[PDB]
């Protein structure tokens, strides 16, 4: 052990899509994250919120991390937490600093669709070549059921249409009219906001990094592909040991045929741009970030598990 993470602030670390505390009860979400940082000093909570669900409303995943904050601080005795959220978990996270200021020291965003996802437009748009809705409505339970049995607590607060919605690119801007922050830059930039924003008195260090290891290819005859830059080509051991290595490909190389630039699989580098970006470059899809599936990485991308570790090291050195 060491002071190396010792913030000043207890860190909570907030899941995005699909997630929870522990899969099932047995799979961390940020995998060996919380046990590293605690390890250099870090006094590290992990929330569990709805997996699939909007972050807004009363059922929204918003309320429900900013009722766990509260749980955090009556446990710990400190006044404000340091949010570090994941995918939809940096949306969650700028819901909590707008609503709730004080409790709320910074707010770092980890591959996060602060513009939306171009593979929710997509999942969107296939979902609706059935009028019926029949499609929607079935392939919606059995997503909710998805939720229910991986969440550690059988949260039965799962509502995949609205967390769908939630992640296109259209209701992400409506989402960012509602809560907006200085921290982004103006619509359809490609350009981050400001380093730090001051909301009813409090000042809040605003971060963010991106993986783009699913980059855009060249091609006569005039339509592009994509190529997974985290991964040594055709024979990467990545590619069998992590189902996701190969699935996070082929969505980003769809969203890469919307127009979304280079991503991680599920966000662009756009939508990703929050605060202070520290870095776009990292060779990582989407959970490559959370040092999943079970630490598996393209031989090409970056320890995941030491970026977050650096970052506790920045927030110890920035006062927080
Ligand atoms: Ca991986």
């Amino acid at each position: 052990a060491d002071d190396y993470a010792t913030t000043r602030y207890p860190i909570v670390l907030v899941h995005g899509l699909t997630g929870t505390d522990k899969y099932a009860g047995v799979l961390e979400y940020w995998y060996g994250i919380q046990e590293d940082l605690q390890q250099h000093g870090a006094t590290v909570y992990v929330a569990n919120l709805s997996g699939f669900q909007s972050d807004d409303g009363p059922n929204g995943r918003g309320e429900q991390l900013l009722a766990y904050v509260k749980t955090v601080l009556a446990a710990t005795g400190a006044t404000k937490v340091n949010l570090v959220g994941h995918s939809q978990g940096g949306l969650t996270s700028r819901y909590v600093a707008a609503v709730a200021p004080d409790l709320v020291a910074s707010v770092t965003t980890i591959g996060t669709p602060h513009r939306g996802s171009e593979f929710a437009d997509f999942v969107q748009g296939v979902l609706a070549y059935d009028p019926t809705g029949l499609s929607s409505s079935v392939i919606a339970a059995f997503v909710n059921v998805f939720g229910i049995l991986t969440s550690s607590s059988h949260n039965t607060n799962q509502d995949a249409l609205a967390s769908l919605k939630t992640l296109t690119t259209a209701q992400a801007a409506t989402y960012n009219q509602n809560y907006p922050s200085a921290g982004l830059g103006a619509p359809g930039s490609c350009q981050t906001g400001a380093p730090t924003e001051t909301v009813g008195g409090n000042t809040h260090l605003l971060y963010s990094w991106a993986g783009t290891a699913i980059q855009p290819t060249l091609s006569v005859f005039g339509v592009t592909g994509a190529t997974d830059t985290s991964t040594i080509p055709l024979v990467d051991p990545a590619n069998a040991l992590d189902p996701s290595t190969l699935a996070l490909f082929g969505t980003g190389t769809v969203m890469i045929n919307r127009g979304s630039g280079q991503n991680d699989g599920l966000v662009s580098k756009c939508s990703a741009l929050y605060g202070q970006v520290l870095s776009t470059s990292y060779k990582w899809n989407h959970i490559d970030e959370i040092n999943q599936l079970l630490g598996v990485r393209g031989a090409f991308a970056e320890d995941p598990v030491a970026v977050i570790r650096t970052h506790a090291n920045r927030l110890k050195l920035a006062g927080v």
